DNA sequence: AGATTCGTGTAGCTACACGAATCT
DNA sequence: AGATTCGTGTAGCTACACGAATC
């Protein structure tokens, strides 16, 4: 009925899911999906493509730092943080890498078509955020 | 384009966005949801086992998510085995949120057939 | 005795309020 | 003076491994 609560329960599984599966690489799904959008390519800039407040992001990153998967060079300006992969992250990702194709097939699979559902999540996550004023 | 992604992301969102609703009423989406299922579900079945089961949660969050509510006096537990139960403060609050709630669902979800298949997705997971 | 219902310890994810620092 | 980039304190949500207590 909810639409908050149906979405928010099926993060639960799915993330659940995806956790055990990246299991051997020793990552969370969260952290998998940051690293990759980092290797697509400011914090608040990563943050904003990521779907988290500021907040959440700075702690992540503490615990990412802290097992040597990003590092942080200050800004050129002295208020905003740069952000690069380490060694230990690039390999861990691509240790990760399979793992989620693996998972990513299954519950893509179950599904009359997926990129449709998609879409719909997609732009209903866009539609929460115009709550904004 | 990770399933993972798309479906937390949004929930990230949309749980913000009903947080920020529910404000006046001082409770947050998850206990709403609680709540909701709790309200829906009285006398006879109600345990820690079911109401995770239930709520699509891990037990020990709810355990968890329930000493947070319970000190807010929202809920009781009793002994069967568990039984958990509304205070009047309960239904009083959560009454107080139904109309705070259907407010946002009009403006976010302006959809069956999705609520269909995102839950046949988070199901999809949940069998592997 | 073997199976159940369940909490604690440890660890990560999430955001809000308040503000410090810094830059034009 | 007025606008930015970001961190902490505070608090809540999530759950895996392990074991306690109970039939």
């Amino acid at each position: 009925e909810c639409a908050c609560y149906t979405t928010r329960r099926a993060a639960r599984q799915l993330g659940q899911a995806y956790d055990r599966a990246l299991r051997p690489s020793g990552l969370t799904n969260t952290q998998f999906s940051t690293l990759a959008v980092i290797s697509l390519s400011t914090m608040s800039e990563l943050a904003a493509r990521i779907g988290v407040e500021r907040t959440t992001l700075t702690r992540n990153l503490e615990v990412m730092r802290r097992d040597g998967l990003v590092r942080v060079m200050a800004g050129a300006d002295a208020r905003c943080k740069r952000i690069e992969l380490t060694a230990k992250g690039r390999a861990a990702l691509q240790k990760a890498v399979p793992l989620w194709r693996g998972v990513q097939a299954e519950v893509t699979a179950s599904v009359g078509d997926w990129p449709r559902v998609r879409r719909d999540i997609a732009n209903l996550g866009q539609a929460a955020e115009a709550c904004r004023l």
